[PDB]
């Protein structure tokens, strides 16, 4: 919900549209990113792989955070949830920033055509 709401708001699309993306935007992920959009996605699964190894449960932990013209203002009560904003943050600015390349065919991409190496973090 969370970051889905964020990425609506830093992206105009609806979250949908991400979360089946390329070969690493949605759960796991293998072989070389498609695009840049998708290697916000890799980047995204090393973050909350770092997060994970500080104790924090990233994919359960639930934050606050607003939108005004200065950018993404994260907040929580405990620093894990803090944490988790953070990644998802770095996230969606990569998305927005990606917006130029962003292809609709990548969305809901058959993984077998994932190919090549993975990339480490
Ligand atoms: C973009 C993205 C994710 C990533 O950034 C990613 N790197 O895999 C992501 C995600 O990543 C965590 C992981 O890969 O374990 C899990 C579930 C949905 C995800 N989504 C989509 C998403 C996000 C929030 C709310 C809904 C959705 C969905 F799936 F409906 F589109
Ligand atoms: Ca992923
Ligand atoms: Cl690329
Ligand atoms: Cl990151
Ligand atoms: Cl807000
Ligand atoms: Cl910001
Ligand atoms: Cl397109
Ligand atoms: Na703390």
């Amino acid at each position: 919900v969370q970051f889905g709401v964020m990425i609506e708001k830093m992206t105009g699309k609806s979250a949908l549209q991400y979360g089946d993306y390329g070969c690493y935007c949605g759960i796991g992920g293998s072989h070389w990113p498609v695009d840049q959009t998708d290697w916000c996605c890799h980047a995204h699964d090393c973050c909350y792989g770092r997060l994970e190894k500080l104790g924090c449960e990233p994919k359960l932990e639930k934050y606050l955070f607003s939108v005004s013209e200065r950018g993404i203002f994260c907040a929580g009560r405990t620093t894990c949830q803090r944490l988790t904003c953070e990644c998802d943050k770095r996230a969606a600015l990569c998305f927005r920033r990606n917006l130029g390349t962003y292809n609709r065919k990548y969305a809901h991409y058959p993984n077998k055509l994932c190919t090549g190496p993975t990339p480490p973090c």
